[PDB]
């Protein structure tokens, strides 16, 4: 086995650049490592999916071959959204699955999201794959591949459980990612008229990058919603595990406010249910869930970490500020932008009001857009560690489960290390602009007390 770069082995999954840190050979040995780990967990059966990236066909054949070369029975589901691969790993024989995807990143990026024997791998489990390859601790066998056309089953499973009470006209922006293979068609099937934007699968991403977390990537969606007098706008990220939302008047509903609507819905049928959200989400979500009799559970950012927390708590719903939304109620517990869009349309269609009014009813605070500070990969965790050791935050509820978050009577602030880029991520929100600035000042001073040279671009 060859020497693969350590940098592609990340906290949540494997992420690289094709031609640079990710080659065909690397996909092969990663397949070998995953196959070996699946077998060590008693699971010979592994589903494999890929997104609509240009490098998909080349790297996916190597991933599959690495798996068969362990003795694994592979189910090749072809080109699908990430959640359809997770679906396959819940409904086929095996509980293992690998998705070849570069998520929302530029064209040349790819990567692997990995489920082994029901468990989404993270942290030291991803490192353990890297280590198997270095040690040649790898299975050898004569496996097999069967092709499985799973998209029609996924389509029908969703369609048969969603009950829209009336028609809606929805603009759907796929960003030329892989969601175009099912989302527009499925949403129409639910009982909608659909106005497509960038729904042709095209790995060059010639229009805007499929990344609905950035307002600029929703500009075209907002304009089309308004131009066509549509009831809602929906945008999917490149691999379909994230969704973004805009109302009939063009207001962006950030995923933490989306989760309020979903949490009300899930808890209404499931008294006392755990509902998970990441440290990037509005504090208003804590009170809202508690008020409905749910148990709010704040947890680490990162899809794989949220998925693990789901298993540990029995949560019926989870969501991240990035728009990864995980339904366990009526579903399987994995993140799925398409399924989440279907659940949103079901709820909105049962309300006489328009989507703008449905969402504006919930309490709102003044929020910042994400703040990112570039540091280094080898210093970002130590900055956080120093804050956790040394910092003083004044009176507040301090949470260090991921970075440092402090919840004050009238607002909150967060600083944490990104696990996908060499950056500190900050968020602030408050009742008033005055409190927003008081909190920002606390955080600015605590960063400067650790390292007075740190940028404080806020
Ligand atoms: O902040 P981080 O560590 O860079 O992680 C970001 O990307 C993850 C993968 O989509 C998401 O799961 C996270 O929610 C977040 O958007
Ligand atoms: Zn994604």
């Amino acid at each position: 086995a060859p020497t693969l770069p350590a940098s592609i082995f990340r906290a949540y999954d494997i992420r690289g650049v094709v031609g640079d840190t990710l080659t065909a050979e690397t996909a092969y040995w990663i397949g070998r490592a995953i196959g070996s780990e699946s077998l060590a967990r008693g699971e010979p059966c592994v589903a494999v999916g890929r997104d609509g990236r240009l490098s998909g066909p080349e790297l996916v054949k190597q991933l599959i071959q690495g798996l068969v070369d362990c003795g694994c029975q592979v189910s090749d589901v072809g080109m699908v959204p990430t959640p359809v691969l997770y679906y396959a790993a819940n409904v086929l024989e095996g509980k293992s699955g690998v998705m070849l995807t570069g998520s929302h990143n530029p064209p040349d990026y790819n990567g692997f999201k990995i489920v082994v024997a029901g468990e989404t791998l993270a942290n030291e489990q991803i490192q353990a794959l890297r280590e198997r390859i270095e040690k040649n601790d790898l299975a050898s066998g004569v496996g097999s591949v069967e092709q499985v056309d799973i998209l029609p089953r996924y389509f029908k499973q969703i369609r048969d459980d969603i009950a829209m009470a009336k028609p809606m006209k929805v603009v759907v922006d796929c960003g030329n990612g892989v969601a175009g293979v099912i989302a527009p068609q499925l949403i129409e099937a639910l009982g909608c008229s659909v106005i497509p934007l960038y729904c042709e699968v095209d790995g060059n991403f010639p229009n805007h990058h499929p990344d609905p977390g950035k307002p600029e990537n929703l500009k075209d969606l907002i304009a089309k919603v308004k131009a066509e007098n549509a009831d809602l706008g929906l945008a999917f990220d490149g691999d379909g595990d994230r969704v973004g939302v805009v109302t009939n008047t063009g207001t962006i509903i950030y995923p933490d406010r989306l989760l309020m609507l979903f949490a009300k819905d899930v808890v209404s049928r499931n008294p006392g249910a755990d509902i998970i959200f990441d440290v990037k989400c509005t504090r208003r979500l804590i009170a809202l869930i508690s008020g409905y009799g749910g148990r709010p559970v704040m947890w680490k950012t990162g899809h794989s970490l949220i998925k693990k927390k789901m298993k540990e708590t029995g949560a019926l719903l989870a969501g991240e500020m990035s728009g990864h939304v995980f339904f366990k109620e009526r579903w399987f517990g994995f993140d799925d932008g398409i399924y989440s869009a279907a659940r949103l349309l079901e709820i909105l269609s049962q309300d006489q009001r328009d989507s703008e009014h449905v969402f504006s009813a919930f309490p709102s605070d003044i929020s910042t857009p994400e703040i990112n500070i570039t540091v280094t990969e080898d210093s970002k965790f130590a900055i956080i560690e120093a804050l956790q050791r040394d910092a003083q935050w004044g009176e507040g509820n301090i949470t260090t489960l991921d970075g440092v978050r402090v919840d004050y009577p009238k607002g909150w602030g967060l600083v944490r290390a990104s696990n996908t880029t060499p950056v500190l991520v900050l968020r602030f929100e408050a009742d008033t602009e005055e409190e927003l600035e008081r909190i920002k000042t606390v955080f600015r001073n605590q960063l400067k007390a650790v390292d007075s040279s740190l940028p404080v671009p806020f």
